[PDB]
């Protein structure tokens, strides 16, 4: 079941699978916690006096940064191997929101409930010029938007796009870009050219 | 630890994604016909039953395996307080990187003893997801670094691996990253290295 431990009884696994912790990208996380709270509970397993994470160290981290004493878990009596295979499992059995999804979601928040970028950016733990810039994305062409929510175009080329005054040609432009595997800075060039 | 029925849950018609790629959820549903659903969804009461906040794709896939019931969490939220968990919920993640993932399929197969097939079936990834990934490991220390950070794609790294000796191999990798080349401009360049 999901209760609530008590955080210091709660150790990392030495062995995580991750090796590397962003700072930048747990301070995030931190954030998301003070508006939300820990939304999934974090796997441990009976370890020592106390219990060792399965899956959750950054949820675990963050959420000692934003203050909380205690911590949603799900305790499993597992085997260690059966516990890799769970860390492993949690990480890489995922699939992000694309840029134009993400950049949706922002726009519903700040139309429909009326909120502020920055009110947006407290209440899911991102920078506000992350908020900004992905709603900038919105005013792309329709099948522009397609190319960066199917990756073929990253957001640097869309950003640089953005420049481009005439929706046909922008929409010319990225054809061409993203078609040849054109570069960020030959695609600058390019909107220079154009204008 | 609670468990719903999965008929009685339902999409929200308004969650944030919109794309569902039919290969991941193939992959999502072999991991929860081999581990079960690790992270409960996150529920509202709806109708007769309960709409999905976070974890339509774990809802899909669970069906797809078999499973009659889902592990849940009922939460009595607001419809803008339940849209913000939907988006925290993805947008607050870290993936391991390549070689992460890489190093832990090696520590099932040499530590755990698994073989490579048993690797695919109990994490739930294609057979040449998890062969391609232990094949980086045998890169060189830099280049490994360059899969690792985002500088050289897997697919170009395995184009590399071709390579037969180590000189070469690391001389290679970077002009593919100072000229930006594509997988098969590098393939090019690693087929002429092999005629010496
Ligand atoms: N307020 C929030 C914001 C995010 N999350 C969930 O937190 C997990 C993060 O995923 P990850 O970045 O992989 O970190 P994690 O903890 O699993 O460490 P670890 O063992 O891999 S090193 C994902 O499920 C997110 O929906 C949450 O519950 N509450
Ligand atoms: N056997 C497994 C394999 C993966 N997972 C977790 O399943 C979530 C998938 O994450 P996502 O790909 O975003 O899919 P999701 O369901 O949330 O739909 P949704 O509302 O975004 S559209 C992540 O936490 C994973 O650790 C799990 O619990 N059991
Ligand atoms: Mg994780
Ligand atoms: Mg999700």
């Amino acid at each position: 079941g999901v209760l609530k431990l008590p955080i210091e009884s709660i150790h990392r696994d030495k062995d995580a699978p991750r090796t590397y912790f962003d700072e930048e990208k747990l301070k995030e996380l931190s954030e998301s916690i003070k508006a939300q709270g820990v939304l999934q509970p974090i796997l441990v397993r009976k370890d020592g006096d106390g219990y060792r994470i399965i899956a959750g160290e950054r949820r675990w981290r963050a959420s000692q940064a934003a203050g909380l004493k205690e911590v949603p878990a799900i305790v499993r009596d597992v085997t260690e191997v059966q516990a890799f295979e769970l860390a492993l499992v949690e990480n890489l059995q995922r699939a992000d929101l694309n840029p134009i999804e993400e950049a949706e979601g922002y726009k519903r928040l700040v139309d429909e409930f009326k909120l502020t970028q920055e009110q947006v950016s407290v209440r899911v733990g991102k920078e506000r010029s992350t908020v900004a810039n992905a709603l900038r994305l919105l005013a792309l062409p329709t099948d522009v938007k397609g190319m960066v929510a199917d990756g073929s175009l990253s957001m640097g080329h869309a950003r640089a796009l953005l420049g481009v005054p005439r929706l046909p040609e922008l929409q010319n432009l990225a054809k061409q870009v993203a078609d040849k595997k054109l570069s960020v800075r030959d695609t600058e060039r390019l909107v220079q050219q154009s204008r």
